[PDB]
């Protein structure tokens, strides 16, 4: 719009929706936590850890995970908009104190890729928000199909910090201006290319691939249609790879394999949110046998296979799947 | 040391070397340009481009390349330490005005990976410094073998901003604390693992690989020794992939292939600097037929094949090479 | 209370007010302008001005353009008055909302060179009436819906009131958000600091002369008051709020109407100081009861702890004839 | 001149001086402390203090620890005197170098609450002699090798002299480097602003009373001087440098030795103002000629444009008997 900033944009979307402001507050809270995480990821205050004032305290990765988790939980609970939270970092669902209870359920991965931090890989934060439809709040309120998402997004802490957000009317991209302290709208209603020229998976699991994955990858490298082989990219940090898929097209895959027969990536707070973003941008996201968003979750840390991206590429993959299962 | 900051560390290394301060000034200048580039890469002032004060000006990639190039050139020339500069962004060598001429030659890539910027991939800045040994300065002073490097390094603008620097006594790592505006020493005398478990190349050129590359990659995925296959990673941004190789071990490759018979990566300002860092950290860097640092440059934008990393992995690759050439 | 950030706090107050979001958006817009201004004032990007890649007037103009743009693009405004513009700015019809904003985008900027604390001051009115015009900005201060100031001092602070007291927020530049640091601040009943430019002593009226005399030479055995005068209105007004005492820029022979501007300096700070339980007077009338005649009108200003202002007013009334 | 950044500028001056790098490292250490302090003063990380993840005394202590640590770890120092420490701090023998540094790490911090401009002040001496001790910090100001101040105002600025005039640098927080903004600054011969706390009028000596009278009521038909008093020494001293005039904290009946501290407030600013072509006096003696008796000794301070200080001194000499 003319709204420029994420704060004004979200407020205005909430006015158009005729919201009571409960979701707008939840979204403000999440975005504030994301700003705080960006600052920490970029290492503001590092000199103090290394003894600049005479005090040396040097698991850094574990600390940043705890801090990022603590930022998101405290910001969300203090919004007065939540009843249940599921975090990648916590074994059990976290039930909001009765005094601060609202309507919404949030599933999130506060710092995805933090294992990679030591090599300074792009990392990110992923979230999905549901309405508690349902008696007293419990983990069951977080076990809703991805079709029920009200809002979802991710933050990528890369060369710059970016947020992808959808509330159901397409995908909008915002970049953090650190001099201002605000996210700025840079692309409205982003759409993925119908077909790409990049494929993204860990080919070190080639020995463990099903026949479908083997066939598909072989055709990316050795096409049978006279075209140039696809380029390969795999950062190993899910948000970086998914975001590149969104902006450049192509396909990203973490399929089941012999060692991970149900996949690796987590349904509630990795795969559902990114599937929603990708579908909202005109792409496809599949387990290989059904849309990610149609999977009925059985457990809050359930794993699923994930294949997503440009619709023509995901279709070509699904073709290999059907053919090799027949 | 106790030096804590890069500024004090470099000064003190220059006092121990008994330098006149000319190289210390050159290094201060480069690091200042790197700080300025980090700020721009992270998008400080973006809101002003998008019309916050009423003024909208929205090729952004080309601009950031020009700015990064302009930062490095002006900072280096104004140091009074340089006579010749070679930049990735300029066709010809840039000869320093006589009034500002010093002793050193600098080869640099001011913003490597900038093509990827739109997907927020990690990007970096790479440099190598030589002494003009040699009549009037010309591009010939930049055509020295990598064995003649006096200092070299890279900046990685990733989840945080980091500098790897060597002046010939090993590799030291520094992280930018943005709240302070200084680089902080985080690891002194870093050494690469003797053997890793990650291989990093673009397997989309598989159709174009020589027999050696094909054999090596097949053995990473299908080992013949009872071990687990290697993991694959390839960001497609050279500094990100090289830095991960340094900190985690393994191998990174951009070999010659049918479409790029001399390689893709540039000898003077990509491959020489990273080969020097990697060798200073106890690794190996080869063209496949000789050490990168022994290649005698013929032209300032010459390409070379590059294979580098943990010594046992690079040896295993060189074995495939020798065997398949025999 | 739990809300922590100014964005959440303002939003929650709007929800409590049962607002449509129009004022909330306007406040969000102003606060974004203020963050942009703080960054420029602290000199972000200065190295680029000094040729790394090969003016007080410019910063005045930038700050003015920041505020005008953010406010117009809120869709919440119909009329703006700026210190920097001769005439009122009437918002394009497509972007029109119901609020009128009077502001000084960078107060104190003539003294930028000495790095003195400087600030941004604003007051918001609901338009009453009829096609928009200057007259819509000529409401008395009693009609203010919201007002506040940003001080760019050792840290950046905002003081804001929407009619329920004064709240103080500090910018955390690492987060890029204002954090609530004090709720419902109250000025001391009586302070121990007086603040005016005594370099105009030669031109003071008798009441002012008498009052300053009493501060330095008290007759009741109390310690004399300390003196402070930064010469930057927001810094002096803010110090008076937090420490107490009195701030004065009265009329003098050389400035017979006073110096400070009613619409976008005096009314806003008066509103804050009264919301905090202080007094704000021209020496004739409460500031907030002055009926404005012109958009750049000047008035005298005496404000602060109520007991100190009442003393001043006793001196004025006494010397009247 | 071409050097742009303070780090390059200081390094180049050390190369011109044919230094071994010891002083350069010390300056680098101090400037790093100052950047760390500016960031804390602007309240980076405040949201974490207010519970986002679930004190003026603390900032005094942090600033003090920043400076002590950076200076000790330079390997350039043998003795430090801080405003914050009773006793001199003797550097561990392993880290000892030849310089003695007297500093106020956060001057003005008692008034942090009102967000007043505040600063950091330092002076550096070469040790003369013999095992290190307090006595090594009791050199007169004439022996200063380098001195300066950081002002944390609307922007962060450093004023530095190493004996060749005064240079001014501004922090670009986007780059994290100080940028040269003025070389070899010279104070005006005569200014138009006087700066003191006239709340002590009741306790002034006759010379001070007479002088202030002349500023407000000149007898030669000139306009009276304007008054400014921030109450923060670095802000008032810096304004006097850039705009001219006079700054006074003389002895009075209540503070008979004066208030400001010789080693780490008065000597450093005197050194800067004299290097800029101004005067700095106790009213008895130039500050820089005072032979210090004790590390926390107090002295009167009058400084600024030379023509204005000489007028003050004429008033002092005149009223002596
Ligand atoms: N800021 C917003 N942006 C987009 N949709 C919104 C917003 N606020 C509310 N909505 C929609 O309105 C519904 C109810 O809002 P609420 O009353 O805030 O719970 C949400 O569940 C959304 O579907
Ligand atoms: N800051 C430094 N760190 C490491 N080595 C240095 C430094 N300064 C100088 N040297 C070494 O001393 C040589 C001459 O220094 P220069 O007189 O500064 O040209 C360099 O070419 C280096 O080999
Ligand atoms: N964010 C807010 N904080 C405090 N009061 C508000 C807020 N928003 C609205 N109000 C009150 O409700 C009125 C109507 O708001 P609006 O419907 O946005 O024009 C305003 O003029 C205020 O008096
Ligand atoms: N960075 C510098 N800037 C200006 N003068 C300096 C600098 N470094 C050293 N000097 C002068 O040379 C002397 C010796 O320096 P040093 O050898 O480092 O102790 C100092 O006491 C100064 O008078």
């Amino acid at each position: 719009t003319d709204m420029l900033t994420l704060t004004r944009y979200v407020m205005e979307k909430g006015r158009q929706a005729k919201g009571t402001g409960e979701l707008t507050q939840l979204l403000n809270s999440m975005l504030t936590a994301i700003k705080a995480i960006s600052s920490a990821v970029r290492k503001a205050g590092l000199a103090h850890l290394y003894g600049i004032a005479g005090s040396v305290n040097v698991d850094q990765v574990k600390k940043l995970d705890v801090l990022s988790n603590s930022l998101v939980i405290n910001m969300l609970q203090s919004s007065y908009s939540t009843c249940v939270l599921v975090s990648e970092e916590n074994k059990d669902a976290i039930i909001t104190a009765k005094e601060k209870r609202g309507k919404y359920v949030v599933c999130f991965d506060p710092l995805d890729g933090s294992s990679n931090i030591d090599c300074l890989a792009s990392i990110g934060t992923i979230f999905a928000i549901y309405r508690k439809t349902s008696d007293e709040p419990s983990e069951k309120d977080a076990l809703q199909c991805g079709r029920n998402i009200v809002a979802a997004g991710y933050a990528l802490y890369g060369s710059a910090t970016l947020v992808a957000l959808s509330t159901g009317q397409g995908v909008d991209l915002f970049m953090l201006d650190p001099a201002l302290g605000e996210f700025v709208l840079v692309e409205k209603d982003v759409k993925i290319k119908k077909k790409g020229k990049i494929y993204s998976l860990n080919e070190g699991y080639a020995k463990y691939f099903d026949a479908a994955t083997t066939e598909y990858v072989q055709k990316k490298k050795f096409p049978e249609d006279g075209s140039a082989p696809y380029g390969a990219r795999y950062v190993g940090s899910m948000v970086a790879d998914v975001h590149r898929t969104l902006v450049y097209g192509g396909i990203f895959l973490y399929p089941a394999n012999q060692k991970s027969p149900k996949g690796k990536l987590r349904l509630l707070y990795e795969c559902n949110p990114v599937a929603y973003i990708i579908e909202q941008a005109g792409g496809l996201a599949t387990t290989g046998t059904q849309p990610v968003l149609d999977v009925k979750p059985e457990a809050i840390h359930q794993r699923v296979p994930l294949i997503l991206g440009s619709p023509e590429d995901v279709q070509e993959y699904l073709t290999c799947v059907q053919k090799n299962q027949a």
